[PDB]
This record gives structure tokens, sequence and C-alpha cells, in this order.
């Protein structure tokens, strides 16, 4: 069963496709991002601040007054983006900071809103990266950000983490998504190895409506070889 | 060979024992912390800021003008501390923020100063936690902070990460250290399972002076059962 989904990163490439797709099925969808999703049922704009508790408390408070005593079926934390760099690079502190606001702050706020507003049996999805299961020398801030999302996935499947009875926390782990910005960025890239966003919107639909939902704490790899996308469990 | 060690967290429980101990051997020791270590050969005070690039750039710049074209034998990032909490807790955003400034920001700055100022063959130590190799439900910010240090350890052992030829990046992974603050905190705890700080100061001495140094990217567990401390490799 579904009807109430919260998308954290509602105005990103993947996030707006999810907001379009569940709104198409007439579901109540709220968007959480730094810009309004006028297409969502409700947007929450995240405050641009260097303080994490300020950003955190403003979203937790905005979401609490929007939902009151109403639980949602899913929270999809699709928030993220990318930046490279090895430890010697001059863009290292800039890029690390982007990566952590984008992946660590959003995943952490999403995990607190799920213990408060997820339904029993509800779903929470986190965004990982397959590359971060091994070291990432040329993506230090990215690899670190994403490894912390994988370890957090495990904590939330642990006993007494805050999570509702029956609720699952799954970490999705792509390699590269198909996005217009990626296509003009890696113009010689073999787009056939890029995952369509639509496949993940279908996967998210199924996991929400009970069909083939992974176990809590699962790390799912999303790999597309020659236009076909497989799903492969990974262990922390 | 040793003579120049940089201790990041020079004024913490472990860090000041390291600064005392190598200064005892007449080594040049610099301290990096939020308070001066008048006992160190040189202290750098870290700026209290919510901006990471500001804190980062002020330490990188202070250390660069203190060393000029001089490399150091080791960088010991012992910076850290602890706070608990599951995802539903009201102290969650407070504690996550502490954990990330303390473990993620310091480990990340230390990894950039090592690519710039570590000698070929030099050592870099990072502080992990054994608990963060599995999920940590009642220590969400801690487990995440420490998992990112373990993944960063792996990236730095990867090819072309910035790290000097022959240099190693090892992640030390305790359970509980023996500290006066821990003893009055867990007064019924069996202190016999707590690692003496002195054992790690001896271990750090050996790894710096070539004796039994682990391979780069290694995760070492530090476990003390009944006053005896063993060292056990772990794999990411
Ligand atoms: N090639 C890839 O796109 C690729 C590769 C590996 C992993 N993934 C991961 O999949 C996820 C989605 O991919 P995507 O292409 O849609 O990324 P995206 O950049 O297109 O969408 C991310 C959206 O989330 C928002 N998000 C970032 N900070 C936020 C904040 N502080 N508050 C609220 N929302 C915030 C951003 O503003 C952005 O609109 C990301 O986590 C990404 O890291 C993608
Ligand atoms: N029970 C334990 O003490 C225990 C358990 C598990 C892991 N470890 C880990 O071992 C390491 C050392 O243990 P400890 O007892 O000496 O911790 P500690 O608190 O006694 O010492 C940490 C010092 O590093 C500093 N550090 C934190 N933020 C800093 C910053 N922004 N700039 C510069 N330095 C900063 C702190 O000010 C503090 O003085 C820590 O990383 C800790 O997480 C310890």
């Amino acid at each position: 069963e579904a009807r109430r989904v919260l998308v954290y990163g509602g105005r990103g490439a993947l996030g707006s496709r999810c907001v379009q797709a569940f709104r198409a099925r007439n579901w109540w969808v709220a968007s959480v991002d730094v810009v309004e999703n006028e297409e969502a049922s409700a947007s929450i704009i995240v405050k641009m601040t260097d303080s994490f508790t300020e950003q955190a408390d403003q979203v937790t408070a905005e979401v609490g007054k929007l939902l009151g005593e109403e639980k949602v079926d899913a929270i999809l934390c699709v928030a993220g983006g990318w930046a490279g760099g090895n430890a010697k690079s001059k863009s290292l502190f800039k890029n690390c900071d982007l990566m952590w606001k984008q992946s660590i702050w959003t995943s952490t706020i999403s995990s607190h809103l799920a213990t408060k507003h997820l339904k029993e049996g509800g779903l929470l999805t986190l965004a990982g990266a397959k590359a971060a299961l091994d070291g990432t020398p040329g993506m230090i801030g990215y690899g670190m950000a994403k490894g912390a999302v994988h370890q957090l996935c495990q904590s939330l499947a642990g006993k007494n983490s805050g999570m509702p009875p029956g609720a699952a926390a799954i970490a999705v782990l792509p390699v590269t998504l198909d996005t217009p910005m990626n296509r003009k960025s890696m113009p010689e890239a073999d787009f056939s190895s890029w995952t369509p966003l639509e496949f993940l919107v279908e996967t998210f639909h199924d996991w929400i409506t009970g069909k083939n939902r992974p176990s809590s704490g699962s790390l799912i790899q999303v790999v597309t070889t020659e236009g076909r996308t497989e799903l492969t469990p990974a262990y922390f």
C-alpha cells in the first residue's frame, strides 16, 4: 500500500522523475529541496546554512507541522550529486563540503524523519554508490560521504534504532545514472551502461507497494550492462 | 627513522600522551588542536567555525608556513571523542555535528597535510572504531563518522591518492580507551578491558621507527582482554 511519499531531493534529476511518477498515480507527494517543486503536493525548501543543526531543525520542524500525526508510506532520500578529487587536490575542501551537505546531512535528516513519520511496514531509501564499497582514491569526499550512508543503513537495520516495526531502510548503489547533464559531460561515454531513472522509479514503486522489497539494511547494487539493469545484494 | 611528528588532537587524552612521549625522546612535535599544547614544540590552534573550508584552509595554511619545505615523519590523527544516540533521539543533530567536526573534518584535513608534508616512507594514522565495522543503532553519528574514516583509509591506500611513495595510512580501531574521564563515567566498567594509552603510544613509536609497521590501508583492531592488548587486522 501507498499514497504518501516524501522525496528528499525532490528537485534533482532522479527526484523530480519520482515526484512526476507518483503524482501521475494520484499519490500525495511532498518535495524537500533548496528550491520549490511546483508539481509536488507540498514543497519544503531547505535552508542554505553552514550550520547542520539549523538546517536539520528547520526541515524537521517544517515536516512535523506539514504532517502533524500523519505517517507516510515512504521516504526516498535521492539527494546527492558528484565531485572528484584525490587527497592532494586544491578543490579537496570545497568538494568534500559539497559531498557531505548533499549526502551525509540529507541521509541523516531523512533517517530522523523516518523514525518520527514512517508508517509501520514503511520504506526508507538511502543513496549509496557502488564505488564506495572499495576505496575511491580520485573521489575522496564522494567515497567518504557514500561509505557513511552504507554504514548508517546498517545501523538503522539494527535493533532499537528508532525505525518503526516492519520498516525497511535500503541503500541503493548505482554506478552512473542517465541524466542530460551526464550526457553532456561525458559525451564519449557509452550511455548504454547508464541506468535509466525510469528503472529506479519502477523499482521504488515496487518496493513501496510490497512487490519484491529487499530486507532492511540491504545494500542493493544497480548495474546496467547494454541497456539491461540488474540488481545485486552487497554486504557491509 | 623519526624526529618530526605532527599530532592532530595534540591536547586530547591520547594526543597529549603522544606529545609527552615523543618530546621525551627529544623529537620535534607540533600539536594541532582548539587549545594550545604548551609542551609541544609548536601548537596550531584550530579555528572554531561552522564552515569546514575556513577551518581547513586556516590549518593547511598555518601548517605550511610552520613547515615550509620540510617534511615530517608522521602524522597521527588521534582527534575524536564520543556521543551516543539512535535515529529517533532529540540530541541526534547536536551529536552528529560534534562527531563529524571531530572525526570526519580532522581526518580529511590530516589526509591533505600528509600528501603535502609527509616524507616518503612516512606514516599517517587515522582513528577508527571497531564498533563501526558493523552497524551501530545507538551511536548513529559516531558509527557514520568512523565508517567514513575506514573508507577514507582504503582510498588513501589506492593508487594515485596523493600519498607520498612508501607512505602508509593505517586506521587504528579501539573499543574503549583508559582515560580518567572514562573511569569517572563508567565507574562500574571493568577497566581491564580498556586499552592503556601507553600501549598505543608504544605501537605508534614502533610503526614510526620501522618496527612491525602494518600495510597501507590496514584497519587494525586494538582489543584488551584482562589487561593484555592484541592487534587484529580487519578488512573493509
Ligand atoms: N551518475 C550519478 O548521477 C550517480 C552516480 C552514483 C550515485 N548516484 C546517486 O544517486 C542519487 C541521485 O542521483 P541524481 O542524478 O538524481 O542526483 P541529482 O543531482 O540530479 O539530484 C539531487 C538533488 O538533491 C538535492 N539535495 C542536495 N542537497 C540537498 C539539500 N541540502 N536539501 C535537500 N535536497 C538536497 C539537490 O539540490 C538536487 O536537486 C544521488 O545521491 C547520487 O549521488 C548517482
Ligand atoms: N573510549 C575511547 O576514548 C575511544 C573509543 C573508540 C575510539 N577511540 C578513538 O580514539 C581517538 C582518541 O581517543 P581519545 O580518548 O584520546 O579522545 P580525546 O577526546 O581524549 O582527544 C581528542 C582530541 O582531539 C581534538 N579534536 C577534536 N576536534 C578537533 C578539531 N576540530 N581540531 C583539532 N583537534 C580536534 C579534541 O579537541 C580533543 O582534544 C578518538 O578518535 C576516539 O574516537 C576512543
